[PDB]
């Protein structure tokens, strides 16, 4: 038995080993093929209309390259085929529980819809992979291969999810420490998932990548960290890391959170709430499901894809109606209008538990200008985003290992000071979006006043345009002028 | 009055007029965005996940390129500002008219279900974009912006199927006659379309294009050829020109025809065909239509995408059982098995009319071997392929016509003898290929033995792997050394 | 007359009016094929081939593409034809002035060679400019083409250096102040010789670039701002802007500072100050120049390129020798090596006079270690780089005016905690980067604790490596663990 | 230790410390001061590219290629000592080219020196030699394992071909594919041809066709004829096709370009002006000329294309001829194209003939009023055979091919089991012509002269022809 070939524009041509290929091609991962990477992104970035499937070979290839790298350079470590099989498997398979035009799913479907429920995309990923494992006869196709289904099933799961529950993991032990670093770096974050859509997203949106990944693992090197063994980094690449979530903070201010596109997602996401009650999907031993709970039966969600957005849209059931016409609205671009943008100031931190009073403290403020129109909170849509380099207030740079040249056996700590002055000084910040339901002339000149009258009331920065939209309420303010 | 700009990953910031704008923000266009490019092509090369939409967007943006070079460059056209409009809207028009997966829904499907009618995709368009027109209020937004709708209308419709019907055409006289060489070029294939999709297909199947069309535009002038002022290219830019259809065909081979992607192509349109008894597409006053016969009604053929897939394969209709179970095949790869390749020698050409006929040509083939298996008719599928420069027989540069650096408004003829010996002796010619649906290691050892005698009873080329797959028919030709 | 095509790889076929032509065909434009635009990094960067030649074709050209985009979308400037050509001029002449090996020459050399004159590589474009008008006949060709010799000269040495003494410029008035901002813009430095820097060093260092100069040229607009006609950004650009510094930071990082680069670099032009007395140039009616005095007449300046650098190398004669020993060791590699890198702490800097001062002080301190050798002042290089964005120690985007899609001739300003706090605090800083002159692993061991012995003493920051390379010496300093 | 370095190109490629020693010596670092595409970069601004970078990325290619043949056939044996001769190989490749390439050892040399047979690949291995010899890489070679009585041997063969049955003494012919690599004289398809491709079109501003990641992938080493030979997967044939419609196509655009080639023609007039004034010290301090430094390395070595600013800030009076054709070129006051033409039917042009052509176009008798007469002298005839890189035979008839269901043995793949859209001639001379003086007056008789010309010799019309010669292309019922 050969290996297939396979063309991938970003990575070329990569191999797959025939344990690979048995997963590729079952319905579980072929789902992936009709879920798009960037959600309602593609509906402001023609060009992104690529879908989980591909970015999974990638992540599965570059798991694949990183842990060859490593055992080539240091024998010594004892990389077994085995180990390398696992890592591909974990790094194809960390993207399987997404849904429904990725992140809007996890991010904004369920936790409307259900509340109450713990959900993510990674114990999607978990449940997925037993699902397609069970359902397809894998086990002994990868003892086929001299893989032990009790450990490395395991090992999989824990490169995806974490610790399943002092050496937290079973997979394997401290020694294989660096394994775990390669998909789903929970320690700092640098991980081959953001090296395969650094350089896809950027492909596909007409942004160009500034990160080099194959520069970083032919620089990569495996010593002892604190009697673990990790993966450390060339000591004068520190610069590099620092860019590289530089980078991943300009793509979400640039495309993934472009403003447009979230009220896009949003107008879906609202749409997805009125159809959740009438849409059902046949589940295991024939149950119904809905949209919302298609997550709790790996059978259901199988069958939960983007497809949902044209099942509504070309649906006549008079039921759908209110679902349906949101959609419509989104293919005639009449969209929920955008109105503005603002941060929080000083320590204002607004918590999620404040999230659904904001439009009504926006319709509740009191611009003294005269107003042909008044608005409601029902009009009024207020998006927090929390951007930062992953790792809430922390900089990930003091969570990463470095080796130097005269010695490069020996980890080294290196401080922000050790680097540059020109650095970020905090790593987290909020901004806030505020669009308007009601789109006509009137409406909006006077979302604008109530938006910068709000931002005025509650110390935030003031917006932009301010003087433009609103100058008879950017004079009140005097850190403004 | 402002420019939309787009980012395109092809051309960049691209800009849309604001009727171009009311255009694309159309249901009836806005469907394109649910139809692959490629077909079923993305099920062997993971990065052409692109659909029509972003092509058409890029057609109508080097439309408007090549008709402002002009413009600028020879005033004394007297190109107005309404000729431009309505080459970009021909040029973002033209795909209009395509059905599920591309190629495969009027090149597969629809012969096979309807060989009564005549239809293309480009008749399509030109149906679908007078729905556009009439369901969206555009006539007034045209004469909003300097166009005259029947004069336009008609012009635009000429440009993207030819004449409706000295010179043939009513949208504009022989004065603009180069106009019509822009968006779909009838007299020798050189055209915008072309030059989109050789720089798109290539971004996203990881091929390098090879053909400059900003170079092309740049050499490209208006001159009088008998009585018309047609497009023509400057004298030593003949070579790319060969080069441009070179790589056309080259694109055909390793992509557009790959033997997996249209067998990919073949399985669907079975599916399509078991299932469009059974799947009810809702049209125009809520009549029904078939997959068939959604193109006899543009408001249900509006709804017609690739979604027709997804709908058949998370059916549970116990009536769409065996369309179903084909599409599963598909994501299992449990594909009908390629078996060869072969051509026609010498003067033999391969009519339409035969093609019913070849499976039953190769089950009757009486391979002199020990065979386990005996195969019948419907176990071979025999696809036909015309590989061409556009033209059938015809050399098309032949229907070019060039200037020269010492005298640019006089247009000569340049003959292949002129170019060079080393380019092609004919410019079309057919591929044979012949799949078993029987896939077991028994059958497709005697559809190997069926397939080589085959070809040596009908004097075709030998299959490159001839002497490999049946070493005991190839001795018997003494044709083949 | 028509326009030559030129084929650039950044920016595809750039037409060249034939005025451009012959300023270009003349030796004084034609010297720049024989300066490579990077200096002493093509000896660390293979691919850093690259000439000033190619880099001001590109920055012509895009000096054309802003002034023709603003223009088009804003008649109502009056930009004529006369305008465009003189700033593609001002674009292609730039660069005129630079000597051998770029800013090496300007940067380490003249001020080295002659301390007392202040020589400057844009002052030479000026003088440069000058000499080639003058010497080719140049301004009969302009007029033939509506230009006006004494003003529009004067205007295009304006675009250069700036003022050559309250409205300071005499080639333009006012009115079109916004010119004077395309190719060298002294307010900010937004301008197109970094656009072309940029893409064309990306392109040749195999670093990918991160700035669209392209989305930029689409959202500039001309506005009033203090009563004068400026180029304004779109407001929601504000980030883009900043991460074009960021990028030229992040260059100047990982190539234009290279440490063996400037290394290199510095080796050159301590082989030009031992050969300045021996070479021979030849300027105006026979006078006889030096490597340094061939700033003091154009004719002689037009003669001095890299050639220098091989003249010296393939020289027999014995006075040459000591200057062709160390362009030896560069071929050989046996280069002067690096200790490290440190910086300065608090709002210390370093003066310009102190540079003379710095490799004494690091022969003086007192390492407490056994020394197998003792080095001395002359053993040390200390190289002190100055990084900001342009502006020493101030924001360039407080120097930018914006506007918004509401009111888009109305100029506004955006401060800093407008756009993210996720952005520098400091705008300028400075690295210090250690050498040692002996290069036998004793002495280079030695250095090492000299090095990091006087950080410790300057209370400069800790070298990322000083655990490593001075493991006696960094356990004094209580801060650095 | 691995040296890394960024080449644009292929990105970060390691170096085995080996290859940094011969890397890091005057003979090789020559090579950073010749172009490679010679007089193209004053045609293709792009192309300021240089031997170095392209020596290098041969360097790696060669090293990817037996890695890649050894990882998946571990029975080839292939060592790591063979690793390291195969990139030395394809590093040193290009050792021996002249000031722009392939100017000097396509134009200059041949007119300056007729009496001698020299090319690229003998001034490689001349300049290998004095690599080895001037900086002491011997010993440096046996401390990595290699042998150099052995493997120096293997390195030259490799380059130049056997250096007099199996004709190989640098290796046995169980690694007889290890030739194949570096330069391939069976059929071309070698790793020198891959670097130059991705390179060239990099700088040019033109996108490259072939894809050698994936010909990497597909590439096997079967037996064929008692040897073992590297092999092409059945399927990629017609790329193989493509690869030398690609190599055509840049020779058509770029490499041949009719102003490119007239700057080479130039500054080839300068260096044979020059030839008698300039002085270049070689061994034992003897001096040697711009056509004698290839026969002394030590002055080789010096031989770059300084020499050209040499010639154009001279002073000298004795090399004022030479330095005013250098200055005409900066002025672009340059030789002047007249047309392109190509013989008819079985013509063909011998190299013998080549000199007496500028007569003949110079003798034919245009029926055309004309106020200029010209002499032979006035015009370049430049003959260029463009073909397939073997004459006219078809490269793919040498070339070994594997099946899916049989990937051990070779198999051979004829025209006709690929396509009737190739070509079915692989090679044809281009005839240009160009004339020294450059007046209006003297270009239109040129044409004039040249079109009748063609005409005379049956050669095709040229595509301008009743554009530049109205009066003349009526006469040629073969033309209309
Ligand atoms: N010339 C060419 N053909 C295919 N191709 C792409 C498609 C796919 O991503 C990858 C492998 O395709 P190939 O055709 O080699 O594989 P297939 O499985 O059909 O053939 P087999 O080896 O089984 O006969 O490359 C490609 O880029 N270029
Ligand atoms: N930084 C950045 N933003 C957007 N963008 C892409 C997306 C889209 O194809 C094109 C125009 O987006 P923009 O954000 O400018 O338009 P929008 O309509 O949202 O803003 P408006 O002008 O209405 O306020 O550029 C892009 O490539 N990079
Ligand atoms: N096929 C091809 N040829 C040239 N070329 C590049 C080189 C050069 O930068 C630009 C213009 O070259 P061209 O050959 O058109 O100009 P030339 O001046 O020799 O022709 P003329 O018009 O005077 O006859 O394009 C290019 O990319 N491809
Ligand atoms: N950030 C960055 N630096 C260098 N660089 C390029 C230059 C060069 O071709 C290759 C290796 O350079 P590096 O700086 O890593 O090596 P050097 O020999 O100086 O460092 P050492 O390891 O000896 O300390 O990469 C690059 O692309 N980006
Ligand atoms: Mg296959
Ligand atoms: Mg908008
Ligand atoms: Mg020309
Ligand atoms: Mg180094």
């Amino acid at each position: 038995d050969t290996m297939k070939v396979i063309n991938d524009p970003i990575h070329g041509h990569i191999e797959l080993h025939p344990l690979l290929v048995r997963i590729i091609d079952t319905p579980q991962f072929q789902r992936l093929r009709y879920i798009k990477q960037l959600g309602g992104g593609y509906y402001v970035f023609p060009g992104a209309s690529h879908n989980r499937f591909e970015h999974s070979l990638g992540v599965g290839y570059l798991a694949g390259c990183l842990v060859h790298a490593l055992g080539e350079k240091q024998p010594e470590l004892q990389i077994s085929e085995r180990d390398v099989l696992c890592v591909q498997i974990a790094g194809l398979c960390r993207n399987l529980g997404h849904g429904p035009f990725s992140h809007m799913f996890d991010g904004r479907f369920i936790p409307l819809a259900r509340p109450e429920v713990k959900w993510t995309h990674e114990q999607g990923s978990v449940m997925m992979f037993e699902h397609l494992i069970n359902s397809n006869g894998i086990k002994p196709v990868m003892e086929q291969y001299g893989l032990i289904p009790e450990e490395d099933i395991c090992f999989i799961k824990e490169q995806i999810v974490g610790p399943l529950e002092l050496w937290p993991y079973k997979g394997r032990p401290e020694n294989k420490s660096f394994l775990y670093e390669i998909v789903s770096n929970k320690r700092n974050g640098i991980d081959v998932d953001k090296w395969d859509y650094f350089a896809r997203d950027c492909h596909h949106l007409g942004i160009q990548n500034n990160f080099d990944y194959k520069r970083f693992i032919k620089f990569a090197r495996v010593c002892e960290v604190d009697n673990e063994l990790r993966i450390c980094a060339r000591d004068k690449e520190v610069g590099n890391l620092y860019d590289m979530f530089h980078t991943r903070n300009s793509l979400h201010r640039r495309a993934y959170q472009h403003k447009v596109g979230n009220i896009i997602d949003t107008m879906i996401t609202d749409a997805f709430l009125k159809a959740d009650d009438y849409i059902e999907i046949t589940g295991a031993g024939g149950k119904k499901y809905r949209i919302s709970t298609a997550i709790d039966d790996m059978e259901a969600y199988t069958k939960l894809t983007d497809n949902i957005f044209l099942e509504i849209l070309y649906s006549t059931d008079p039921k759908l109606k209110d679902a349906r016409e949101i959609l419509k609205q989104i293919e005639y671009r009449n969209l929920f209008k955008y109105v503005g943008e603002t941060q929080p100031t000083g320590q204002i931190k607004i918590k999620r538990e404040d999230y659904e009073s904001l439009p009504k403290e926006v319709a509740s403020a009191k611009p003294k200008v005269l107003l042909d129109v008044k608005l409601k909170a029902e009009d009024f849509i207020v998006d927090v985003i929390n951007m930062d380099y992953g790792m809430q207030e922390k900089n990930p740079i003091d969570h990463v290992s470095f080796y130097c040249k005269t010695a490069p056996n020996r980890a080294i700590r290196i401080t922000k000071n050790q680097v540059s002055q020109l650095l970020p000084e905090k790593f987290a910040e909020q901004l806030i979006r505020v669009y308007c339901k009601k789109v006509d002339r009137k409406s909006l000149y006077a979302a604008r006043q109530y938006f910068v009258q709000w931002c005025a009331d509650r110390n935030f920065t003031k917006p932009q345009d301010g003087d433009v939209i609103a100058p008879l309420i950017t004079p009140q303010k005097k850190e403004w002028n």
